[PDB]
């Protein structure tokens, strides 16, 4: 346990700190034979190092995503499960949580390796090493194949579990392709089809408490109606306290998520800002001040925009939301600061001119400005100004920013667009099933107030017999595939 | 278009006011309809059977995006002006047609001197314009865009399949 | 006749619930030709089910878009076809 082993930036390599881990990372089957059954001293397989990581963490640390490597890893990974259950099967290796609390296929999917990791989610042997096995198949009458993955620690009903890791813990830059695979895909798309429900009454909620404060807001100050408009008042605030409460609370409970990906979900900060500004609007309203319309309309704007949150909840229009926000984060910055350096300097420019004779226009800063934005939008009053003794200055000038603005930067902001576009079309999916993941995920847990109880999905179904007497259990989530390449290699 | 000709007729017979409505609705529909004989060749029914893959595909999310965000601006708008210091946003379907004036090539951005939130509004116009008229509408250029190279031999094989029915 | 058998939606697989369409479906060129020429009962090849489908109705159910599946049903319904025409020509299974 000194400073290169150890895991850090700079000059490194991890092995576990230990003589078996480091034969083994180092693709060496044969010192590891000779430490596990050399007589004098044999070496335990269960021993730690002083982060926590046992063998088996160290191989799944130094995993990656290249071929090679996941392939050196997943041999080593299998032929070192294989013997130390041969050599003591009283003890599940799998299950060993190290300081962090973490087993090799949690460790793997908050570091980010997908392919060690979807090997250890379905992986199966034959008769001998049959407990061994995630994936089984309880018979294959026909082309059909009734697979039964083990749903140990994947399953949401745990504290600490799979989908939970990976939606909210892992930071790894394509982490949305980690939701798209067997049984982490079906049994997400059961579970959004079991909760629809619950997410189209939250949206028609929504949407009723968006209308009553529509309707508020438009016949609002400057009897029956008076009760009206009282009672729809306080309807609001409540509303909005209430969100404000909820929005609260999420972050309480996951208030190590922001660090990881801001970006990721974004619309939770819309909300608590919104609920801030309902809630401060009607505080000040009561204070009688002039700013109460300004925050009460941002937040009626904020709201109506929020709304895309929910409609986002379809295959057709969650992909259109995905590829508006990674159109906005990607190319639309870069323009906007290319945009206003021109603007800024062509405006202070044709004021600085045209304040010397032989309503003056671009009097100011604001007017020349709002004047360069008409151009853009297409409404530019170009013409031959013949009152100032600078026409022909004052006309090319508008001429070099309508041709280096109008022309280059509005076109080819079309250009990269459609560039863009072209890129994300896959990714475009994956970000939509892992967004739906998260919202199921969250809609699982109750509101912030009603504890929801939990639904244990899976089927309690005895799988096989372990190395023992009295048999064993364990929940397993069916799947029923139509195949001809498995079935006809089965004769 | 049949069924709107010749109710059309029988209100006029009726001696009503809806006699126009209905007979212009029909005389439009019929002349959009002509397309369908139009799609008849090989150079044009591909062009017809991409409009209708364009229509199909991407253009009713960008209404429904379009629609939300206009009427929220829209209703925010009226809200605001109508406080001081011809009532430009005096209600809805004016505050509408402006937004839509601004999409259409004919935005009338000014500095409203007479209200008092003159900063408040003209910056609700910017966000309007910034959100609506360079996200959105370029936007669903490149997504056209792209909706026409994906359904390329889709388009023949439709169009075939188009002949075969007539 | 059940409904495991029966194409629904769900657990099911059909394959014309007779026992030389589940040989010939299942890629079993022996027992469909014991079946056919056992001289103690042969199996008639134009023998329906309930839906009305017989064999090579059957081969075609469950024919997909995969190249091995279309492969495997093209070569059974060839061969069966062939050794129909040589039981009974007098009958043309095709109609
Ligand atoms: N702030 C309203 C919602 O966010 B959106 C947006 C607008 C303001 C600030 C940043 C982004 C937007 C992005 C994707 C879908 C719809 C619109
Ligand atoms: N309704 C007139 C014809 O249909 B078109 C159209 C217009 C109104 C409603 C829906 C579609 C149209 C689509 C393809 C070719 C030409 C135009």
């Amino acid at each position: 346990c000194g400073r290169f082993f150890q895991k850090h930036q700079g000059t490194c390599f991890y092995f576990g700190e230990l003589p078996l881990s480091l034969a083994a990372c180092t693709k060496q089957w044969d010192v590891v034979t000779y430490l596990l059954e050399n007589p004098h001293q044999p070496a335990s397989l269960e021993a730690t190092d002083s982060l926590g990581n046992t063998v088996l963490h160290a191989l799944v640390m130094i995993a990656d995503n290249s071929p090679e490597n996941s392939a050196l890893v997943i041999h080593m990974y299998d032929s070192l499960l294989q013997m130390g259950a041969r050599l003591c099967p009283t003890v599940q290796l799998e299950d060993i949580c190290n300081h962090q609390g973490l087993t090799p296929l949690k460790l793997a999917a908050k570091e980010g390796k997908i392919e060690i990791f979807r090997h250890i989610l379905q992986r199966e042997f034959s008769g001998l090493y049959q407990p061994l096995s995630r994936k089984f198949t309880e018979w294959c009458y026909g082309p059909v194949r009734v697979s039964l993955y083990d749903l140990s620690s994947v399953d949401s009903w745990e504290k600490n579990s799979v989908l939970e890791i990976i939606a909210f813990h892992c930071k790894s830059p394509h982490r949305h392709r980690m939701v798209v695979l067997e049984p982490l895909n079906k049994l997400l798309q059961e579970k959004w089809d079991r909760l629809i429900p619950r997410f189209f009454f939250n949206f028609a909620c929504y949407l009723v408490y968006m209308i009553i404060f529509t309707i508020v807001a438009y016949h609002q100050p400057s009897t029956f109606g008076d009760s009206m408009l009282l009672l729809g008042h306080i309807l609001i605030l409540l509303g909005g306290i209430y969100l404000l409460l909820g929005q609260l609370w999420y972050f309480w409970r996951r208030r190590l998520f922001i660090w990881i990906s801001f970006m990721d979900s974004y619309f939770e900060i819309l909300f608590l800002v919104q609920a801030l500004l309902t809630v401060l609007s009607q505080v000040l309203r009561f204070v009688e001040t002039e700013w109460y319309l300004p925050l009460l309309v941002s937040s009626l704007v904020l709201g109506w925009l929020n709304l895309l949150y929910y409609t986002r909840g379809f295959q057709h229009t969650g992909i259109y939301s995905v590829m508006i926000q990674k159109v906005i984060l990607r190319d639309l910055l870069r323009f906007l600061l290319v945009y206003l350096v021109f603007l800024f300097g062509f405006a202070v420019a044709l004021v600085s001119l045209s304040r010397e004779a032989r309503p003056v226009p671009y009097g100011g800063i604001l007017d020349a400005s709002l004047e360069l934005f008409k151009f853009t939008i297409g409404m530019g009053e170009l013409a031959f100004q013949e009152q100032l003794r600078f026409r022909g200055v004052v006309l090319l000038l508008l001429l070099a920013y309508v041709l280096l603005t109008y022309v280059l930067l509005l076109n080819m902001l079309i250009a990269l667009m459609s560039e863009t576009v072209n890129s994300v079309a896959t990714d475009s999916w994956s970000i939509w099933k892992l967004q739906k993941a998260i919202s199921v995920l969250e809609m699982e847990n109750g509101y912030w107030w009603c504890r929801r109880k939990r639904h244990r999905a899976g089927r309690l179904l005895k799988v096989g017999t372990k190395g023992d007497g009295i048999p064993d259990e364990r929940w397993c989530f069916r799947v029923e595939e139509v195949n001809w390449a498995a079935w006809e290699k089965t004769l």
